[PDB]
């Protein structure tokens, strides 16, 4: 109630107080501050995915659960730095707390409409993500496994969200760029089996069914590795998302080869069978993408989910190719427009083959180069305009000087255009030497150095943090193939039908999996939180000792001792 | 096997002072050379199939038209149809003369 | 705003480390002169 | 003399960036005004004729140039 008036949070609270209808239901002139108003304006800042913190009453002293959380939020929202730095050390589960404070401070710094306090808020948020990285790296160096267990757990204190989702929604590069969380993502990506098998081994076990029953490849959780239950081993092998990825790649390759074959030879005015199999596979792909859109694991906005879907690049490309194929079939059905339908399907084949470039994103060395090319295309285009107007200029000049005015439509025009194309792809003695040497001096030198300079320039900047962008990019690919069923697009209809008939009559709409998010038991959670508390207390001492070992602090200490000494000698 | 024997003569340059580190550099560069060349091959196959689909009807000729289109794609890789031809040549220019070349320049400079 | 800027400038110039070293040196010279005077 | 002139352009950059961080609009208004004390010239013309790179390379004056370039409508 006594929050200071000048800050932004007080203004938003004074808005949401009078936007309540229940207060004009009571009395318009009297404002009553309640807790769920603070919970509402906090839910607007933290995100829609979390539940409200302070509940509304639907009806001595009383404590809410975790009061240090509430005092930390009250100190954070009004940019009191030293109070938050003190009362963070008393907190219960600090890993989620630092990231939640970073998210709140970033979102509050976006809407500042000032200049000083905005930079102060951004600096404070960066400091708090450093605190989270320090406590997590202590917990990681002590124990490898419980540090992984600390990420996926749900947190009751911060509205039933996990730590990883907060770190992603707050857009913290340096937290997810840490080694342990990347090892967690690799561990989820390799699935049930051990991570040390290599790619060619998985390729041969994918090609050969009985090779999995042998002593080949690897496993972890060696109760399955030692005892031979080959049905369970096959179910675990086909459950893993690497296997589903390679299956989708192989099915997509066979689909592209069959599409190229039917386009090259079997385009018939009569409806064809090799065409109808491809229409079946493309209907399979569009039903898969519709299922990918309709997935709503938490309750969320449908238009917001639509913007989340259409924000992604490959979803735009996939739906554009689907729309172009829909146009091409209607062009194929009319007999007068069969050849335009053919050329439309050829351009859609180009769009389908462009989708195979997405495979190189998963590999470690290749992805940042793709991110570099995505930046380079922007000044590529504006260069190519300058090149085109230049070659058009010399073509028009040469055809004007060395040929008279003639109204020939396609002979001389295509001749001069082919001459300019051959020039671009690579007493008339003095005049010919002058024209060729002028074209040499301009074309062989100048714009080439323009390209060398511009491309080298943009490469020198994007090369630096493509890796930090890619490590943040790595998550959604793993999450999608974790969510996707195991069957290739031929049999993904057989997978889709059971889910669709189950969801309508009596089932849950969508539920998250217990590898990305799970609710722990109380008996485990108490020991886990006590372990994390002890490691935070271990980290703070090393931090303050390292800050004491700095040289400027030693100089300041010597200066204070010397001032005390000159005061003591003055007192004598 | 004569090719394999003549490849063995590259070992002579290891003993010299200036030449050996360059051999060690090439031994590292080959790794992303291969995975680039797959991307180049699928690209040129894509434009070859698209061009042979649009500008030639369906014909069951075994070795004439197939080797003709393959030699056309090889000549392209080694380096009212006025608007359509200008569009096809300018599209192949915009893609081939620019993009993957800067990909090679960036990746090779990076690993070097 | 000029009067606001000048104070931040002189405070930043006071926070430099070489100036702190020179201040310690002047205090030490004053102290050795005081102990010589006794 | 060259070192002293560079120091004085640093003084001008410091006072202007204080005036810019406090208020966005009056800092723009401070540039275009005529000055009676220095012979009826504006500040921007002096900064251009003296060839001071670091003054006109500041963010606020570049925002002023963009604001003039976009004219009447929003940027
Ligand atoms: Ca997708």
């Amino acid at each position: 109630e006594n929050l200071d008036p000048s800050c932004l949070f007080h203004s938003k609270l004074q808005k949401v107080l009078v936007e309540d209808p229940e207060r004009p239901a009571c009395a318009p002139a009297a404002p009553r501050l309640q807790m769920h108003h603070v919970a509402q304006v906090l839910r607007e800042l933290l995100g829609d995915f979390t539940q409200p913190l302070y509940p509304r009453p639907r009806h001595h002293v009383t404590f809410t659960m975790d009061p240090i959380r509430d005092l930390l939020i009250w100190a954070i929202v009004q940019n009191r730095r030293e109070l938050a730095g003190i009362i963070w050390a008393q907190s219960q589960d600090c890993i989620a707390a630092a990231l939640a404070c970073s998210k709140i401070l970033k979102e509050l710094s976006k809407e500042e409409e000032d200049t000083d306090s905005s930079e102060e808020m951004l600096a404070l948020a960066e400091e708090y993500e450093h605190r989270a990285i320090g406590v997590f790296t202590e917990c990681y160096r002590k124990d490898e496994e419980r540090a992984q267990k600390l990420l996926t757990r749900v947190s009751e204190a911060w509205g039933k969200t996990t730590c990883l989702q907060l770190a992603l929604e707050a857009k913290d590069m340096k937290f997810v760029s840490h080694g342990g969380i990347q090892a967690f993502l690799t561990k989820v990506w390799w699935g049930q089996l051990s991570v040390d098998n290599g790619l060619w081994r998985v390729t041969l076990c994918m090609l050969a069914f009985p090779l999995l029953l042998t002593g080949l490849i690897s496993f972890r959780e060696k109760r399955l590795q030692d005892v031979g239950t080959p049905a369970a081993r096959a179910r675990a092998f086909f459950t893993a998302p690497v296997v589903v990825f390679h299956l989708n790649i192989l099915s997509y390759f066979a689909f592209l080869c069959l599409f190229a074959y039917v386009l090259m030879v079997d385009f018939q005015p009569v409806p064809s069978w090799c065409e109808c199999a491809i229409y079946l596979w493309l209907f399979s792909l569009v039903c898969e993408e519709m299922r990918q859109l309709f997935y709503d694991p938490d309750e969320c906005g449908l238009m917001k989910k639509a913007a989340l879907y259409f924000s992604d690049f490959w979803n735009k490309l996939d739906v554009g190719a689907i729309l172009l194929f829909v146009a091409g079939l209607t062009c194929r059905l009319i007999p007068a427009t069969l050849y335009p339908g053919r050329v439309i399907l050829s351009l859609d084949f180009i769009l389908f083959c462009l989708r195979l470039m997405h495979i190189f994103t998963i590999s470690k060395t290749l992805g940042p180069k793709i991110i570099i090319v995505k930046r380079m295309m922007k000044d590529v285009f504006f260069f190519l305009f300058l090149l085109a107007v230049w070659v058009v200029s010399f073509g028009v000049a040469k055809q004007a000087i060395l040929i008279h005015n003639e109204r020939r439509v396609d002979w001389l025009f295509r001749g001069a255009v082919y001459h300019s194309y051959l020039t671009i792809f690579g007493f008339p003695e003095w005049l010919t030497v002058l024209l060729l040497c002028l074209y040499l001096l301009f074309t062989n030198i100048l714009l080439l150095n323009l390209l060398i300079a511009m491309f080298n320039y943009t490469f020198q900047q994007v090369q630096e943090h493509t890796d930090q962008i890619w490590k943040f990019q790595r998550h959604d690919l793993i999450e999608e193939y974790h969510g996707r069923p195991a069957a290739p697009p031929p049999f993904i209809l057989l997978s889709h039908l059971q889910l669709f008939i189950k969801r309508v009559v009596l089932k849950t709409p969508a539920k998250r999996h217990k590898q990305l998010k799970n609710k722990l038991e109380k008996n485990e959670e108490a020991a886990l939180l006590s372990w994390e508390i002890y490691l935070k207390e271990n980290y703070l001492q090393n931090r303050q000792f390292q800050q004491k070992q700095r040289p400027e602090q030693k100089i300041e200490d010597i200066s204070n001792k010397v001032d005390a000494m000159v005061d003591l000698l003055d007192l004598d």
